[PDB]
């Protein structure tokens, strides 16, 4: 393991490493990276690099952009490809303003700040997520299409072909890269796959989110392949989501798990879901970022478009596993993997946090077919939808006191900002669709 | 002019006419017809016609469905076209349910009671509207298609190539039914026309307003051409609206002309200008009935998306016209012509007639530009906007009981869980637009 | 049968085809023959009677009893072509359920509100690749049946029958056309009615041809199967 800059500069010497990539995200999820000559590394170390921020704010607006990146040497990892020219590495860091403080509207200092208050209250949060992207076709100058890869279903063993060696070395990349995947499987829609990830802190597991999604691209590219993050690239068959399974810790022992309630969930457990359904509405603008991730949340497939929790239910919003003991987990299944990490894993852990602090009752679960029932009977039973598209995604976090003071005024008003801007863009957008609809009609 | 049965069996034999076509409109604007063969009009007259009514009011119900037609002499009119078989004519008529008592559900039925509340109270309601198209070019296997015929803009001299002869054509034939057209240009974008109503009778301008759409289409059709009467078939252009100027009259006389007065309105032209603004956010359903509809009602164009009145201000909501004495008139600017006109005039009239019953003053002109303000100007003018999208309109009809009880249960339910349905289906799609912005990125 | 060929020639010499399939295309409406009907006698309307509260004669409702009583057994006859059970799937104009209605339009017999002289029944079954001949006189016979028997026709259906259940329409007696050409056969070779109104020659003649498109149609391959199993199995 690393941890001083001389592991990592000893590492680089051993290695024959030549780049050092950085990595981070801005507001919106976006992956950014600059590369630092493996020469200029122990300068790096000594005395930062200083980067324009608005790599990770913007240019919207006249703000401080002269920020410095102090390495995390701790997070120094080499990936798994090797050019003739030497190894290459990624690194992380801290980002600093020039007063010497940290920079608040970096995503990943957001998530610091909601680690910071879990363990003010004695906790820790595990997450592993379970990722799922689609394989599709390269077309003849090398660019993306939507073109399939195979026709299989879930849990198939499926492709047979030469997708087949490209899926194996996609896990081999992740795994020799020290990610300890659980297990991959072909899931519903023809072409999708999901991987699910080793549970992990959650700072160490957002980091990984960043770096799985561009190796995975990457990899795919150089053997002739894409592979597609989009929520909803096709329609009619299901989209992808990027669950989110959460543990909190404590003395060693799982908060979650008590042996001797009937379910073998503590009353804690309990206020944890609580919260995450108070505030879930109020932040589906983070976890469901883009216009496309209201296509992947309609009824009909895997994705859960009402608001409720249940454990003999795999479909609902939150599901509670089977599993107990130390491997109690929760379940929230209306993410994708558009989401910054960052963010989504931040709000998830204050939501939790405020229903075991302010003790919110979760209510009774909903074992039964949401779908099934009619709009009278989930009104009835309480039963709240989550936003319909971005724009009243957008509208609900705009109001959200929750929201605000758990991400910061920088971060809050920069997203609504940009996402307001990419609503007023589609928004106009005359779609075939409707040609095809309306054109010979009217 | 034709006003017995004899008068058009009399017409029917001198001008040689083998085909009558009903016409009539089903709940959301489609125009419907049934040919009757000449031989058969006579028997038609005497005994009424009987058809299967979910031509108006659709299969999705167990609902009474024979219907009788009881043809309007009247209405009898030529159409301006002379196949060699021999000529045709439409004819309008009344829908009854086998008791005999009048069928609610009919659009023109309904336009019928607003006329019938409005002279309840001495007054009957002219309308003049103004038709805006597109003439688009045929495909190789005479498909639709929004390819354009001209490059011209705002009343220019356009087209003169074969497009001209065309345009010239469609005049001619309106005229020459008898129209009576005051004038036409071409509108804003390429491509675009308009042809301007006469000022007339609310009932007898709808029935002409059906006519309209399919005389030019078919004048078009058989010259090469195609009409568009989509709302916006085209981004980054006008779209094409439906301007609807009316005016009350009672005794013969304008009521909306006060000579003594600085304006030279009366009061009660504002008390109607003071009921349409009350009420047009609960009826921009069926105004602007579909999703294309409010891609035409965005910032940036001819179309009005903020409530105002205004005499000076072409941008208004609600203009008012320099004319004064008996062409006094109010022009409503939002409605487009996809719009079932017998529902949008009727829902005109009842909000108007409401604001004179009870004094509904319209506030303060608007004589700025409001695209150019901000938020809080806006907002504090209290200048608010129309729907945002078809389902912002359903959900503000549906809790409209002033629309309700204007339309009639059965065309309220009807209208607006159709409307549902297509905005369901709209809703889920993946338009390209969003693989261009997402597929590489994500 | 002089509209079929006349309408197909005068399309033809326009340029344009007319088609009288039951189904050319998946996924929209196909194309019945409805087949409105009277009983006269001594010139007035035997289906007509003014006292009555729906304003229809008795033989009326005994008509409507033998045509529900016989009509599984010539469906083979009104529905004659494989594709024409394409067309005699849920979801369309189409009625796939044995029930009369006067409310309900889509019953498969159907009475308009017309009374008078004009008293009809509508048997909405048929498809226009019938011959019309064997049809009307089925209808007739099966009609004429009811009225000699006095074949009482039950209770009308005014509901949705496809928005029952398997077991709802079950507690409601509500049975099936056949579902497809060769069930059809299976219920006409079995069927007396059918066979003395045709006589034998026709019944087997019939019956032996249509058996023969059957066993033509049954072995082939559609590319709907290649599309559904090719890369499944």
């Amino acid at each position: 393991k690393c941890t001083t800059k001389e592991d990592v500069l000893e590492a680089v010497k051993e290695r024959d490493v030549k780049f050092i990539r950085t990595q981070f995200t801005d507001t919106l999820g976006i992956i950014k990276s600059w590369a630092i000559p493996a020469e200029q590394l122990e300068e790096a170390f000594e005395n930062g690099v200083m980067f324009d921020g608005s790599s990770i704010q913007g240019f919207t607006r006249i703000e401080e952009s002269d920020m410095k990146l102090a390495l995390d040497p701790s997070t120094f990892r080499i990936l798994p490809w090797r050019p003739a020219t030497g190894a290459v590495a990624r690194i992380l860091g801290d980002v600093y303003l020039p007063d010497g403080n940290p920079f608040k509207g970096d995503p990943r200092y957001v998530l610091k700040t909601a680690i910071k208050e879990a363990e003010k209250m004695g906790f820790s949060m595990n997450v592993g997520p379970e990722l799922e992207f689609f394989l599709f076709k390269l077309d003849a100058n090398g660019n993306p299409t939507t073109e399939l890869t195979d026709q299989g279903g879930y849990f198939d063993f499926a492709p047979l072909d030469r997708a087949q060696d490209v899926r194996r070395d996609i896990d081999y990349a992740l795994e020799h890269m020290g990610f300890q995947i659980e297990a991959s499987h072909h899931e519903v829609a023809p072409s999708q796959h999901e991987i699910d990830f080793r549970f992990g802190d959650v700072l160490c597991t957002a980091d990984n989110v960043v770096t799985f999604k561009y190796v995975v691209k990457s990899i795919a590219y150089h053997k002739g392949y894409y592979a597609s993050f989009m929520p909803k690239p096709l329609f009619g068959v299901n989209g992808s989501g990027m669950h989110s399974n959460q543990s909190l810790f404590k003395d060693g022992k799982n908060v979650f798990y008590d042996p001797d309630t009937p379910t073998k969930l503590s009353q804690d457990a309990m206020y944890y879901i609580g919260g995450l359904l108070k505030h879930i509405r109020e932040f589906t603008a983070v976890t469901n970022p883009v216009v496309n991730s209201y296509k992947r949340l309609v009824p009909g497939y895997e994705a859960p478009v009402y608001i409720s929790w249940s454990a003999q239910n795999r479909s609902s919003l939150i599901r509670i596993p089977a599993t107990r003991g130390n491997g109690t987990r929760i379940e929230l299944r209306c993410p994708d993997p558009a989401c910054n990490p960052y963010l989504a894993f931040a709000l998830m852990l204050r939501a939790g946090l405020e229903g075991i602090k302010n003790k919110i009752d979760p209510g009774e679960p909903t074992n039964v077919n949401i779908f099934h029932l009619s709009d009278k009977e989930r009104e009835e039973r309480g039963i709240r939808s989550l936003p319909a598209d971005l724009k009243e995604a957008i509208d609900e976090m705009k109001g959200s006191k929750f929201v605000k003071e758990a991400l910061g005024e920088h971060v809050f008003s920069h997203y609504l900002c940009a996402k307001e801007m990419e609503w007023d863009e589609y928004k106009a957008v005359v779609h075939p669709w409707e040609l095809s609809r309306y054109l010979s009609m009217l």
